[PDB]
């Protein structure tokens, strides 16, 4: 428009000030033009783009410059364009400034904004800078130096170079370590290794073409090579954002709901990396194929996406702001969120047990990362959509090439620092490449650790939980006086939640939480309990000198032994509660423990069984009753039992009574036994599941009762091959059964974490109604519980 | 002698005792003092005697007092110039009767005498006895000095004899006075008083009222019932036939005499009596000589419950009746003889007058040691060993507490055994015995009365405690007396109640580890209600009838028993199998299920084969699972209610293992007593294991290197019964044989196989023949050989089976055969399906 005439021809306050000190010389000018006799006439003939033309003239020399025009005023005013300009360019005006007057001059003729033209427009090309010179040449043929200096480009070549030399191994030995060791290879890592994968495509498809380009200062490759070159940058681009994205979404899934682990199999995994594919093709092929273009951008040299020149012929409006909306907003509010809500979830976590001093150092470590995580993904992406924006705004004004240059640094050089904090910096890759870069390298029972110095002694493996106080640990230490001198050994209780691979979930950000733990001396004693029990002191005969007692006590708030059932195709998947004791030797003070000297320490786990009370609860019998949206009449169900706990094996008669009074039918009556797997970690979360199932093919008419009783069998073998079932916790690869139902201590202060259990009698009634089938269903809870030996 | 005749005369005074002169005076005349103090009496009385008497001495020192007084009175007679030469003169027995004079008179009063002394020193006895008849002495004791004259004219004891003999009778009581008569003739009445007559009369009409209704209805009820009817029962039938002798008999013909007081139907009626009531003594006496023998073999052994069938128990009936007859007819025909006894009423066998015509002296003698002490030796022998077998066995299984209580009542009816027996026959014995030693002294008539009260009562009270308290005959006298009265497969009860469930009856026994019992029981709940219902495992040995066997002394023994609660159960079954998994869903909701295991002790399910004839013999080993309902604790299951109780029975076979045994060869070699060339045999076999229907083939192999010549060579496969239950005994046949007619030379060796095949089909009707168990009187086979856990703690106990290739040389040696002969093992045993 006629700002944007004005500020490109004539050329501390702000830009915006001085549109508005421009807006009021439009204004006076406007008004001198229509003042003067000879202006106005001329003024009202001609159109919107003639008289910014006329404006123009009116604005360097004056009303009384513009006033002496005779000739050249009439026959603008007789519609004679071409006279009036041959008049014009045969003036001092065009001696003057013909840089200014020649594009004003070419306005008068044709009447459109043909001649306003910023840059050098092109048919596969577009050139920021101005052809008025006459020096522009095409990018696709010869050399570009007019742009801008010669050792800028040589500057381009090196840092092209810099990028190949440090993305180009980094990325390969991603991948590289990643065949060698098994150890990597699981479906966390499988965006992580795409991450790998689309870097890799910035530097093969993306900077060595741009390297070789650099070095002559054009593009050699022509608009195929362009084209090709371009979707591989875009390609890698987008593929390596969008593993971020998910990569955001699992870790905040999977960290914070703990069964969302033995979901996330290699199909997910693969869903996930295809969609990062999928959304990256999905901006990166239209380019090619119409939907805007790509071109050489900046200095002509790196192809990329068109965001700059509006041709509505590709359709670059709707792109720019297809991208931007989608392609920028949209992952920073999903990351955002996911990693918001993921720090948000560990720091209530850690603040709710404090006293685990562990827990206090891994959330201090991922909130870091999560700033660190912030700031990349920022400086990566923010410099490309901020000059998007900017140019999208301010059309009118004229940009150079360097300035192009500024945001294809930054995202470029995310190429490198992306595989630093996302790859290098996490802690299993660290390691795993450290091997990698330095060639290979860098009745009463016991157990004995693996260098022999220390050796645990226990009574027993199975220690009973009673609802009032729990069954403590006992037992000793054997200790060898020549091995541990100047030493401090130590005997510990462990209680841990583990969910996933080991090395997997403690290296990536943050690992596996611990219910409860408990560090004891031993060795030597400032001297703990009172009396000491009749197994220490049948060891403390048995056993020689150097032996030492300990006493672990349970608190009345943790879970008992439950792990959860993989499928068997599930080979590397395993979520469960377990307790361990472990006994170790150090030099170091109290609080050395999360990290451990491997050789000296020795572990025996445990379980916090639970065996069903002698009172048995009163004998279940739930009752409901029904209507419906047509029929108002009432359907009676009751429900009864015969114990409320049942024992394991033991057959679960569910004596089902149903008094019709309604005009529907129904189809056939359901019984199920349901067992609820309430799972807390961070969250509560319930999981339902049925395990046993019987249903009759009877059917109760309309105006008539019926009392049939169903048996259930529930058992672990009809239940095997399934994911989410609960079982009592395994010592050793062992068989089991069913897990135990829970029972938690009445009015306790603090919360129950880990994996909870209760069983409930499910009846459900399919009613053959007026297509649509009612289904209704009542529940009755129950307990499946061991005998008291 | 002289010791009886002052005896007689002065009398036996125990006690001291004042004589009619009024000095302290003990014994036969054994003064002590003159002194009026007793103490006086008692000081030279405690010195001679040795001891502290008391005034109180025994009768054979009464006699050592005598003796003292014979020794030195005879010292006085030999002082005297007028005694000396008539005592040298006379004969020991006139000695003795001058003795007598010398002690009552004393030297004086006997020195006196002129006249008779010097015709009595002139062997002139007639004048005597009258000068001395005529004297003082006679005057002042004619009772003691006519006897002692009679004495002097005789030169015998004729005057000293005890009772009165007689020509068919013995009366002991002294004819002096002039009373006594015939038995056979006139009343008895001055034996004893006529109200003990009037006794003897009550106590025989006690006799019959009581006897002859429990021995007849012994038999009457047996006649009856077919249950009684049994070999065992055959002697205890015989007791009674015995017993009612005794009351036909004796005792009413025993009751009649008594009313009138003397034996009214004379010598031939005495004889007549004398038999039966000796023959229905002896009858019983051998009839429980027999039943301690047979109860004794039959229980400590079971493969003898068997055997005896009624050839065997007529054969003790037999018996019984020839002992009977062997010492009860001799009396009549001469060797001894029947006279009445005591208070010439009852007659019996004649143990106190020794009679040289009837000979006496040897029939006490051979009646006395072979029918007392056969009997002593072999029932005491008989009991004492079956209690010694059964408490050794109670103890080695205490965890039975059924054998606890069937020990405790077998040692409680043996200890009355013996007290029966002993009171019924020591009286007799003990006083005949001491009649015997002591013959010069005399017995009463109520002092042989006094055995015959024992012994006539154990006719009554032998059957209370042999028939009455017998556990089976009580039951069927009860009802007499009171007229009359007084794929999956299951079992239901009578009442219909409790319905028990089982997978299969034949269990499997693998020799680590058994198959248990696997199953459930349906229950209804309006019927069991505040009731406990048990499942039980039962493992139980059988031998002979069920009935007869409670009833004798102890039952059968169970080898192994376990129950098992159900209804409700303590919590449930720990994990259960796809059986119970599959029931409980079939079956409604009052199903509940059960697991039974058995331990590594236990043998197999085997029965042993019956002959044709044997119709009441069974005796075999076999398993039961039960199920009952009861409103009793645990511990109350030695009775249970028959209607709520279910049983099915079931077994424990074993099959043949997977991997062989090493090829049986056997070798031996053989020498002879006068050719001391060697025989080397060797034989072999195909297989270690041999299944049921398999050919054998035996490769004998003979190397003859001897001078002798081998008849022939036969092979036998031999059944070794192994029968364990008290003691372990072995019991070997033959179950399969063949034998060549090849005959092997002299230096000369041959290789021959000879092929057998063992069969039931063809070892049909034999007695002994062990067979694998039976379900239901269904077709079996050959019993399967039995295996044993290799180093097991307890022993194990019944029939317990193995086979073995026995080859026998019937070598041709120098008319004579000499038959050397060598085993092999083998098993038999079914495959695995």
């Amino acid at each position: 428009n006629i700002f944007e005439m004005l500020r490109i021809d004539e050329g501390v306050i702000t830009k915006d000030e001085a549109e508005k000190l421009f807006n009021q010389d439009v204004d006076a000018a406007v008004r001198g033009i229509l003042r003067n006799a000879k202006l106005k006439p001329v003024y009202d003939s001609l159109d919107a783009v003639r008289r910014a033309a006329l404006i123009n003239m009116v604005f360097q020399m004056g009303e009384t410059g513009v006033a002496g025009f005779t000739n050249s005023l009439r026959m603008l005013q007789q519609k004679r364009w071409d006279e009036a300009a041959v008049n014009l360019a045969k003036s001092r005006w065009y001696n003057q400034t013909p840089n200014r007057a020649k594009r004003v001059i070419t306005t008068f003729r044709t009447g459109t904004w043909d001649a306003y033209m910023c840059g050098t427009e092109g048919p596969n090309f577009y050139v920021p800078f101005s052809n008025a010179t006459g020096v522009v040449r095409s990018p696709f043929e010869y050399p570009q130096y007019y742009l801008a200096e010669p050792w800028q480009f040589s500057m381009l070549a090196a840092y092209m170079f810099l990028l190949i030399v440090l993305g180009f191994p980094i990325n390969f030995l991603t991948l590289y370590v990643t065949v060698q060791h098994k150890k990597l290879r699981t479906p966390l890592n499988y965006i992580l290794l795409n991450l790998a994968v689309a870097d890799l495509f910035m530097v093969l498809g993306g900077f060595t073409s741009t390297l070789y380009t650099s070095l002559h200062g054009y593009f050699v490759f022509g608009p195929t090579g362009c084209n090709l070159q371009g979707f591989f940058a875009t390609l890698g681009g987008e593929i390596a954002l969008w593993s971020l994205v998910v990569l955001a979404i699992e870790r905040y899934v999977v960290v914070c709901k703990p069964m969302s682990n033995f979901r996330f199999g290699e199909n997910h995994a693969i869903m996930g990396v295809a969609f990062t594919w999928v959304m990256a093709l999905a901006c990166a092929a239209p380019p090619l194929a119409g939907w805007s273009r790509y071109i050489p951008e900046g200095l002509q040299c790196s192809c990329g996406i068109d965001y700059y020149t509006l041709k509505p012929e590709v359709n670059n409006e709707s792109f720019v702001i297809y991208m931007f909306v989608v392609h920028f907003t949209i992952p920073m509010i999903i990351i955002f969120f996911c990693y918001g809500q993921l720090v948000f979830t560990v720091k209530e976590a850690a603040a709710q047990q404090q006293e685990s001093a562990t827990t206090q150092k891994a959330e201090k470590e991922v909130t870091r990362m999560v700033i660190i995580y912030v700031i990349a993904f920022l400086i990566c992406w923010v410099p490309y959509a901020s000059v998007a924006f900017y140019i999208f705004t301010h059309q009118g004004s004229c940009f150079g090439p360097i300035f192009m240059t500024i945001p294809a640094f930054f995202a470029k050089s995310a190429a490198i620092y992306n595989p630093v904090i996302y790859i290098m910096m996490n802690k299993q890759f660290r390691n795993c490449m450290l091997t990698t870069i330095c060639c290979g390298k860098n009745v009463i029972f016991k157990k004995v650790s693996r260098d022999k110095s220390v050796t645990i002694y226990l009574g027993k493996r199975d220690y009973v939980d009673h609802v009032s106080q729990v069954e403590p640990v006992d037992g000793v230490v054997l200790v060898d006086p020549e091995l541990v001198k100047g030493k401090k050994v130590y005997v510990t209780l462990t209680c841990a939640f583990r969910y996933g691979q080991e090395d997997i979930d403690v290296m990536g950000l943050t690992f596996r939480r611990d219910l409860y733990f408990s560090r004891v001396q031993v060795y030597p004693p400032v001297g703990a309990m009172s009396v000491l029990t009749q197994l220490q002191e049948s060891l403390l005969k048995k056993l020689g000198d150097n032996t030492y007692p300990f006493l672990l006590t349970f608190p009345d708030y943790l879970p008992c032994s439950v792990m959860l059932q993989p499928a068997p195709q599930d080979v590397g998947k395993s979520c469960g509660v377990d307790f361990e004791v472990k006994a170790f030797a150090s030099d170091i003070t109290d609080p050395e423990e999360d990290k451990i000297p491997k050789k000296s320490s020795v572990r025996l786990l445990i379980r916090k069984v639970q065996h069903a009370p002698p009172e048995m609860g009163p004998q279940p019998s739930a009752e409901a009753s029904w209507q419906f949206f047509m029929s108002d009449k009432p359907l009676n169900l009751s429900v009864s039992l015969s114990k409320e706990i049942y024992f394991h094996g033991e057959p679960i008669p569910v004596t089902v009574t149903v008094t019709n009074n309604t005009d529907k039918v129904v189809k056939k009556i359901k019984v199920s036994v349901e067992q609820i797997a309430n799972v807390v970690l961070y969250s509560s979360d319930y999981y339902v599941k049925p395990v046993a199932s019987e249903e009759t093919q009877e059917k109760v008419q309309p105006n008539s009762t019926l009392t049939k009783t169903l048996v259930l069998v529930p058992l672990l073998a009809n239940n095997r091959e399934r994911r989410g079932i609960a079982l009592d916790g395994k010592i050793k690869h062992e068989d089991t059964n069913l897990a135990s139902s829970t029972i938690i201590k009445e009015g306790i202060d603090r919360t129950v974490m880990g994996i909870l259990v209760s069983y409930h009698i499910k009846v459900k009634l399919t009613v053959s109604g007026f297509l649509t089938s009612s289904e209704v269903a009542t529940e009755v809870p129950f307990r499946l519980m061991h005998p008291q030996p």
